[PDB]
This record gives C-alpha cells, sequence and structure tokens, in this order.
C-alpha cells in the first residue's frame, strides 16, 4: 500500500523517463495490440509529462473519444540494474492506462490522478527496452470523475424537444460529456520513472504522525514536548531499522533503533523535547532517516542496507465545537479552490507554474487551498509543506449522484480513490482536511437523501479509519436544498458552494446577502464549523463599469466584498475558500466563455480588481484567533 | 390615423424640443403631479432625444422602477402662433407618459416606440411655457413588450428549489424582468417638437401606392408605365387639393388637381410614363408635394416615395417581379451613452457598414425604429422588414383582451406611420410568440394570431406579404408559422442545442429544412449566430471565439445554399448589444458581427466577403 516518491541515495537510483515520446490516437473503445510489440508506426511527438490534448493544433484532440498509445524506448548500464528490485512508476496516466514492457503487458490502472507502479525487474533487458502506454480518456456513469452516457455536458444548453434536435443527437460523433466544470485534459499527465530498491529487503512505507503536544507555547512555534509515532513497513523475503529524526538544519536531535517484526513492520514513538511546530505562515520541517541495518545489527557492522528520508511536520489539528485548531489555536482559512490548469500543459504538472502559484498565494496573504477536484502532483504538497500553506486534499468524486450510488464499481474506485490518497499523502503537515466529495447530489424527497447518506457515511468512516492522523473529513457541497440534505450537516466541517446572486437572485446583491444570511441562520443552528469552499462570479478581465454588472471586475470586487461582510458576523464560520484562483479551461458551451472566468487571477496568473480587493482583506486577518 | 412627420414649408413650421432637459427620478407606482405645476425641484441634466438610464453614472438608473418625470420650458414668438394649430409630437416615450403644459393634463399614451400627439393651441400662451412629461418603464404580462410578473428575466438562472431564495426572493426590490433579450431602455427616446399646420383645413395624411407596372424593363431600373394612387385625408371645419409628383431632380413630371370630398378626402391615380423604380442598391425616389387650394396655397406637404411592387409568389419573393435574396441581418437601436435613444451619426454610420457589408436588408427587431432610418433606407436601397414590439408572448398573453388590444394598436400604428417607405417589403407581427405543444395550445396561438395577420393586410394600402418571426420550436406542432406569407425562422442549432457540433448541427438543420420542403412556402432565416467575444482566437474555434462565429456561417449557410426555396439569410446580430444582465450574456448580447462599437469580427469578413458574391435579384 506505500507507494514513498522515488528517491536516490546510496541504496537507491531514480531514472527519468519524461521527455519526447511517440504517440499515435487509437480507436473509440480499442487500441492495436501489434503497437505493444513494436515501434510505433508513424508517430507523432508528445512531451511526457503534459496532458495530450493542446500539444497538436493540426489534430483537434480535445475532440479525442477513446484510446491513444505513447511509446519510448530506454536504456540502462547493466551494472546498475544488477541485484536490484526494478520499479517503474507512473504519477499519473489519465484517466485508465495499459502498460506494456518489452512486448508483456505489466498490468493496468484506472484513476487518472494517483500513482501506480510496476515491479519490472524480470521484464527488463540489456539494452533497448521498449515502453509502451496505452491510455483511456473514457468517462461515464461508472468512472470518477463521473461523465454522462448522454445528453449534454454539465451546464449545457439544449432544445431536447426538437424533433430535428433529438434525431441529430443518435447519430452524433462520440464525444465525452463531463458531469463536472473542468476540461476532461488526458494522457501522462505527470512523471515517469524508473526506480531501484535493494532486493532482499527494503523500506516499502513509512507514517509519521504527531500524536500529542504538551504545553505548546502561547505564539505556537514550539512546545514543551511532543509525542511523534512512527510506522515504518518492509518489503522482501532480529532485524532492525534505525530512525533519525533531524531537525531543519540536518542536525540529528532524537534517535531509536526498532525491531523488525512480522507483514514486517517496525513502530514505536519518539519524545521531542522543545519541538519546533508547523503552523500556517510559518513552516517548519523535520526528517526522519529510516535506515535497515544489516542481519547483526550496528553491533556487528556500520552497513546500511536501505534507507529512506520522510519529511514530516509536527503539529496537530482538532476540531471542538466551532473551532478549527491547528497546534491549539483557532484557525481561519483565507484562501480558494484551484485546479491543475494551465495553457499548453493542460492538466500536466509543471513546477515553474507551482512555484509560481505557491508565491502569488503569499503575495494574496491567502494561507490555504483545495485541491479541487482530484488529488493533485505530489511536488505541490512538498512545496506547500515548505512554504506553509495549508490543504484540504480531495478525491476525483465529482459529478456524483443517484446513478452512481447504486453501483458497486463506482464505490470500489471511490474507496479506492480515498484509501490511495490517503496513503499517498498522510505524512504531509500542510494537509488538515481530506474531502471525499465535490457537488455531489444529497438532496431532495423520498429516499433519495437517505440513499446519499448510506453512500457517503461508509466513506467517511473510510478516510478516518485510513490516515493514521485522523484528521477531519468533509464533504464539499453543491448550492442545494440544504434542509432535505441529510449528509452534509453530519460532517467534521462543513463546507459549502454557494452562488447567491450569480446563479440564482442574479446581479442583486441585496437579495444575494438576505439569501445567504437565511442559510446562515440554518448553518448557526446546527453548531459546526462552517467554510465557504466555492464562490464567485465570472469575471471578464477588461471588463468595467461604474455600476459593475454581471462578467466586468467591479461586479466581481463587489461581490466578494458584500458576501465577506455577511460571513465576517458569524463566529462559527472559520474560512472563505473562493471560486477559482485562476481562470481554467472547461467543456465548450454557452455558459463558458473560453472555459470558467471565475478566477481572481486570469489563467495566465495576472490580478483582475477582486484580487487586489482581496489581497487588501487578507492582509488584515491574521491565520489564528480572527474569530 | 395619420401621424405625417412635421414639416416646414410656407405653409408650416416645427419647433425642435431637444436639448437637455430637467429631469427627476420618481417613485414604483405614482409621481407627484404637482411638479407640474413649477419648476422641478433640485433637477438633474438630461439629453433629449435619449435613454435616460446610461446619462447619470451617480445614479444607477439601469435598475430604476416606475416612474421619471421630464420637464422644460420653451417660448415662441406671438407671430407663429397666431391664427395657427398647434400640435406637440412626442415620436416616442418608453413605455407610457402622462403630458403636462403649463400644469393642464394633455394625456397619455401607451406604446414605447410609435410617435404620438396632442393639440396644445389653447393650452399654449404667450412668453414661457412650462411642459412636464411623466415616463413609466414598466413592463408586465399585459405589456408589448412583455415583462415577467416574477421569477427571472428571459434566459435568467436561478435555484429556486432553495428555501433560502425563495424567500429573497418575495422581499427583492421590485424590478422589470423582461421576458425579451434586449435591454428595457426607457424615456424620451426620439425627438419632441412643436409644430404647426394651418387651422381651418390641413392636410392629415397622406398614401401614395404604386398599383401597377407596366412593361418593366430586364434590369428593372425602369418600367415604360406606373400606375401610382393617391389617397389624402384632411382635418378642419367644391374644395381641392393639386397632386404634384416631383422626380429625383425636383422636375414636375406629373400633375393633377383632385376634388375633396366627405372623413374629408381626395383621391385617384397617375400614370408615370418611364417611371424610375426603387430597388434594393439602386434607390431612386419621387416626392408628391400636396397643395390645399383657395396663386395662393392653403396648405402643403412633401412626401417621400418609391415606385415599386413586392409579390410573393410560390417560394419566390419578387420585387418589380425579380426574384429577391435577403441578404443581412436583425438590428436593434442600441448604442453606448444613447441605449435605445435615436442618433442618426450612428444611423447613417450603420447604413454605410450595410453597404460595406455587401448586405442589402434588415429587419426592425423588435419594434418600430426611428422614422429617419426608414428614410435613411429609402434613399439608400435597403430593404426592411418593419415588426412591432411583440416579443414575448405566450398564452397568458394571447387570453387577455387588453394584450389583443395593444397588439392591434401596434400594427395599425406602425403601418400608418410607415406604409409610404418604399424600403419596407414586409411586415412582422411578432417574435418568438409560444406556438407548439400539445392539446388546444397551437390552435389558441392560431387563432390569437391570424386575426392579427389579417389586420396588416387590411391596413396596408399596398398590400405587402406579413410574417411573424418564429423562435426555435417544435415546427412539427406548431400550426401558425406555415400559414405567413413567408416562413422566417430563428434558429441556433450549434449554439442553443448540440453545442458546438456543427456537424450535428447541419443534420438537425437539414431534418427542418426536409419539413419546410414540403410546406411549400418561401422561408428565410430572421435569426442564427453565436455569442462572440472578439480576440478571443483558436486553431480549432470553440463557443465564443471569432473563428467559431465564422465556421459557424460558413457551415450553415452551405446547407441553406442547396435549397431553392429558401429565400434569404438575416442572421443575428448586426451588432452587440445591451440586454439584462445575467449569466449567458458577457456585458450584453455578443452574437454581433460587428461589436458595439460597430468593429468587425473574424465572421464580418467572411460574410462580407460571401455576400460581395450574391446578387440581389437572381441567386435563386
Ligand atoms: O459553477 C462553477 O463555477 C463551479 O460550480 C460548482 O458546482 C456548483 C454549480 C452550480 C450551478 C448552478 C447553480 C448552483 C450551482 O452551485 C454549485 O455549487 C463546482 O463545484 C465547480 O467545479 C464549478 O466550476
Ligand atoms: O438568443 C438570442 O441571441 C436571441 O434569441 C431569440 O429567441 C430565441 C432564443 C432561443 C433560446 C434557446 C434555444 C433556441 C432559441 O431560439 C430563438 O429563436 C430572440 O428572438 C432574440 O431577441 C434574442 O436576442
Amino acid at each position: 500500500n506505500g507507494m514513498l516518491y522515488p528517491q536516490s541515495n546510496d541504496s537507491r537510483i531514480v531514472f527519468p523517463l519524461d521527455g519526447v515520446w511517440d504517440f499515435r490516437t487509437a480507436g473509440e473503445d480499442s487500441y492495436p495490440a501489434e503497437w505493444a510489440d513494436a515501434p510505433l508506426p508513424e508517430p507523432l511527438p508528445m512531451a511526457v509529462p503534459g496532458s495530450y490534448n493542446d500539444q497538436n493544433d493540426e489534430l483537434n484532440l480535445r475532440a479525442h473519444y477513446g484510446w491513444v498509445v505513447y511509446q519510448r524506448s530506454f536504456a540502462v548500464p547493466s551494472r546498475l540494474v544488477a541485484g536490484q528490485r526494478m520499479i517503474l512508476r507512473f504519477d499519473a496516466a489519465t484517466h485508465a492506462a495499459d502498460v506494456y514492457l518489452n512486448g508483456q503487458l505489466l498490468g493496468s490502472h484506472f484513476g487518472g490522478f494517483l500513482p501506480f507502479e510496476f515491479d519490472v525487474t524480470s521484464a527488463l533487458h540489456a539494452g533497448e527496452n521498449l515502453l509502451t502506454v496505452a491510455v483511456d480518456n473514457r468517462i461515464g456513469s461508472s468512472t470518477l470523475p463521473v461523465g454522462n452516457d448522454a445528453g449534454t455536458a454539465f451546464m449545457g444548453s439544449d432544445n431536447a424537444n426538437v424533433p430535428a434536435v433529438a434525431e441529430a443527437k443518435k447519430h452524433a460523433r462520440r464525444q465525452n460529456l463531463p458531469n463536472f466544470d473542468f476540461f476532461n485534459f488526458a494522457g501522462l499527465n505527470r512523471h515517469v520513472e524508473l526506480y531501484t530498491t535493494p532486493a532482499d529487503a527494503y523500506i516499502a512505507d513509512i507514517a509519521i504522525t504527531t500524536e500529542r503536544l504538551d504545553h505548546i507555547a502561547g505564539d505556537a512555534c514550539t512546545a514543551a514536548n511532543a509525542l511523534i509515532a512512527y510506522d515504518v513497513t518492509f518489503g522482501g523475503d532480529g532485524r532492525q531499522v534505525r530512525i533519525s529524526i533531524l531537525d531543519g538544519e540536518g542536525t540529528v536531535v532524537a534517535g531509536v533503533t526498532a525491531d523488525i517484526e512480522r507483514t514486517a513492520k517496525a513502530s514505536g514513538e519518539i519524545a521531542i523535547r522543545d519541538a519546533k511546530l508547523w503552523n500556517p505562515g510559518a513552516a517548519y520541517l523535520y526528517t526522519a532517516v529510516a535506515e535497515l541495518l544489516p542481519e547483526g545489527g550496528a553491533e556487528s557492522s556500520s552497513r546500511i542496507i536501505d534507507a529512506y528520508r520522510q519529511t514530516f511536520g509536527i503539529r496537530t489539528v482538532e476540531v471542538s465545537g466551532t473551532t478549527f485548531l491547528i497546534n491549539g489555536k483557532p484557525f481561519y482559512f483565507k484562501g480558494f479552490g484551484k485546479h491543475e490548469d494551465s495553457y499548453f500543459h493542460g492538466r500536466g504538472t509543471d513546477d515553474v507554474l507551482n512555484v509560481k502559484d505557491v508565491s502569488l498565494i503569499h503575495w494574496l496573504h491567502a494561507n490555504s487551498f483545495r485541491t479541487s477536484h482530484y488529488p493533485y502532483a505530489e511536488s505541490m504538497y512538498d512545496l506547500c509543506d515548505r512554504e506553509g500553506i495549508v490543504i484540504i486534499d480531495e478525491v476525483p468524486a465529482v459529478g456524483m449522484s443517484w446513478l452512481q450510488y447504486a453501483n458497486p464499481l463506482v464505490a470500489e474506485r471511490h474507496r479506492e480513490a480515498i484509501r490511495g490518497m490517503i496513503a499517498r499523502d498522510k505524512n504531509h503537515p500542510c494537509i488538515v482536511m481530506w474531502s471525499i466529495a465535490n457537488a455531489p447530489g444529497l438532496d431532495g424527497d423520498g429516499e433519495r437523501p437517505r440513499q446519499a447518506y448510506d453512500y457517503f457515511r461508509p466513506l467517511y468512516e473510510l478516510a478516518h479509519a485510513s490516515d493514521p492522523q485522523n484528521r477531519p473529513v468533509t464533504l464539499v457541497c453543491c448550492q442545494n436544498d440544504y434542509t432535505t440534505d441529510i449528509t452534509e450537516r453530519t460532517m467534521d466541517v462543513v463546507c459549502i458552494n454557494r452562488y447567491y446572486g450569480w446563479y440564482n437572485l442574479s446581479g442583486d446583491l441585496d437579495a444575494a446577502c438576505h439569501a445567504l444570511n437565511i442559510e446562515l441562520d440554518f448553518w448557526e443552528n446546527i453548531g459546526k464549523p462552517v467554510m465557504f469552499t466555492e464562490y464567485g462570479a465570472d469575471t471578464i478581465e477588461g471588463i468595467h463599469g461604474t455600476h459593475g454588472e454581471m462578467f466586468s471586475e467591479e461586479f466581481q470586487r463587489d461581490y466578494y466584498a458584500r458576501i465577506n461582510a455577511e460571513i465576517d458576523k458569524r463566529p462559527w464560520f472559520i474560512g472563505e475558500q473562493l471560486w477559482n484562483f485562476a481562470d481554467f479551461a472547461t467543456f465548450q458551451g454557452i455558459i463558458r466563455v473560453e472555459g470558467n472566468r471565475k478566477g481572481i487571477l486570469t489563467r495566465d496568473r495576472q490580478p483582475k480588481m477582486a484580487a487586489h480587493w482581496l489581497r487588501e482583506r487578507w492582509a488584515g486577518i491574521p491565520d489564528y484567533g480572527y474569530k
């Protein structure tokens, strides 16, 4: 179950396989088997990592439906593979992939936003190796994220009662129809790499938890004592593992040698005196170095069999009444939902962009975001660990309704996504909360609200069982009839998406604020902490008015000014994450002006009027103690 | 019923009352009547003509609901009023007005897009006169154009099932909710003027018709003989009227003296040898000069006209016996600052753009336009489909006799005002009403519209074709559109349905074209298009890009070219225009092939090239 990010050290090496690959589009329902067994005929170039859709303007790959096939060759010195365990890792292949090496299927995966890997020790050979990866972009009623098997995309226009329209639909070209509001970018969206570990015995997983903090300082920078726990899992086959705790300067401040017991694990606790805590706006990271010792322990030899360096931060998270406590201090979220989205790359990971976006989060005086609507690339979490930005980590369970709740295949994929996200991400101190879905159907009459609850409650429990830190769990709720939804109010933090004054009461900020206050009165009675995870207004940079109407920069600024003045009056409202950080691509349609334009930044990360207004507001709101 | 545009001549003078007036906003359902008795307190400035909504950025007058009050003073020499009939004309007050002069209520008008006038001979006095005009902008289920009494504006987003939304609606500020897709600009949108006629007897109305053309030239520039008819109505009280026909150079080419009979009318026919005909792309105008006789002239009026016939014949639309093809668009009277206010600089520019595009026609979507625009199109050879403000209609309106009454007023009023223009070739009695469905609904719509079709025919002395512009609907259960003289359809295949899929859009369009092929009427587009933000570009153009709009017209027009019975392409729209705000309107309607500032998008260039190669006559 461990998926530690590949590391290079004295016992391990990583060989990236990124670069310009060969590529062919394939069929709507299948691809040629022979393409895995020999070089692709007449290949196109395709950079990896990246979405494929915007990498070829001769083709219309945004319209592609079905399979594509990637391929490349590689060779490595025999000297480096000898005696080692060889693993091929795919950080993400969106949505489903079949991976072949030298004409043999290594295996398959479903789930477009989480990593998977194969043991290729026996499949590799000397000299050039031929790696082929078939990737399927199709979405439908059984995928996460969810597609529509017929009709229109989410937020699509129709005239379904016109006989000519009904007839033309029957014969129209097959297309993915997202039941979600972001473009279905597909392909090898994240890195590919070959890596090595020792074969006889190796470190397979590490979990670090902050179990307890004693006498936390007034400023939350330190605690008199921190109790941390480690759990190390091994693969392979009186053995021991040395655990060293390094502080921010790399000095060993704690260390223990633990017995490995059988499935093989070592676990224990370590007390850290005068512990330096991790906080939003004030990151501090330690490293847990795990070193597998040879048979005979340190008593017999100085050599190290295997090693892995796991970053971690010491901090607690606790929901208490209507507060969200980090290191016992009442936190207030400032930020937004994001997307992994950019020109050229699509959903492809881009660390230049991640580094820039983290600086923009600081420029705005924001302190947090949500990984709307899928787990992000691993590097972004490491960056937010070092930069003191809090994350709500969310699985790709977007577009769901009652059709999905009855389907065992969907429930299995949903559990896989929750387990996989938490297994990948559990050691990040920046992650303070898990989201098990975005905007599923929860309300209505008859049995529908109960059916939704019965689907989601076990997933809430799974997210708690899976996280060794036991962080809060939420479900991000779409604008709905909050009085018949019986699921959202059971979450640990209530996370609501609301578009009062945009999708309803349009343009009337007085009415919008009145409606918002009626719903806030409902949440006030429930007595849980509540935050916005979405609210906003599509905004075309450069459209201006003295009395700003919808789509103007002024309306977007006025929107936030009015709504935020209302939530400031509620002590139990513990965060404001708006929609969205930046404009992003969507399926085309009559309400999407070259995608979603609710960004406070443009797609090129330039600030609209509302961004300047929010920057000034957020400059004056502290991370702790605002409420 | 005559509403001849005010003229100055030896017998008549016009005194314009345009300029910067005083202005105050008033209440949702009332205004202070006493404001007519003294200068408005603390007035704002307000230019007339113009909509008021965009003339004050300290206020949000786009949000205004109810009444406003205009006022100004004027004085004219006693010498000018002596012995004359004094008439105060409002070219348009949108939507309803109460008019006072020196504190006396002259009367009221309902209907925001047609002229009305008052005899103020007795209310005028020497020196300064105080003119107060209260204007009501309210629209609702009994007005034309139609407003919604509750819910949202047309094409508005909602979450009606959210309890907080339902409750907030109950208490929200009252607003007009258009059931139409253009902003509800209000105020004194067109000119105001005082004018004079003789009092004892005067010319009240003139109708000129083209009755028959003999031996029309191959190129339709002339006919060996044209038989025209005149009908002159008089007001006041063996009298006679002199009718002189002036050609384009002002030469009197024909003349007759007719007896006036009592209701007081003179009528007759005149034969014009080697008549110069009016054609799209080749205007020629005559003037009929009517002079009431006692060397003296008692009264006079100069009525421009053009000699031409219009005939629907099978699946053809014949102008002077030639098969015409419409190229053009729906327009709007819409611009920055002015709103719906008439602007003849803009009208002159727009007519030049119609020529730049090689278009030949437009429709007055969705209300009669200012009179000056029709005069301009008369002289510039641009054909017009003239439409009343019956937009936003459905079964709630058809059951309401007040709406039918207003609809009849609008049809009679438009045709009475506009009947003499040669550029007008067809009348439209509605845009996008509800016509389809189950049960009694299609028959109820037909029973409502058929008498209005008959009224438009009865009212027009030229007996021009009459249509009803149909919104995308279930054409198989609509039983009304197919009975019109020309079938005029608004279709948005590939935009509002089959979105972005031009192959599917063309397949669907062709299925509906197969339906119309069997009906056997002439058919044309009056709307089709795609919102387009200038500057948004793609190599594979998606919705809102300039390329998608160009590709849209390229694909759709290739299909209608294959149908010989499809006699015109009027797209939506000439230029981007203002609407009520909402999630599908990016600062208004962006289906213009031109921007709101009349700059050409990619599609405008593509259409210009297409239209350059399509002749006015004989394309099909
Ligand atoms: O609409 C967006 O910009 C985002 O919408 C979110 O889901 C919601 C959509 C609607 C639509 C109509 C009325 C109320 C709504 O409230 C919502 O909460 C979605 O989570 C985002 O991914 C979309 O981008
Ligand atoms: O939508 C417009 O741009 C114009 O719409 C016209 O009416 C129609 C609206 C719709 C909506 C959805 C599907 C099909 C439609 O077909 C129509 O004909 C209206 O005549 C114009 O005034 C609008 O601006």
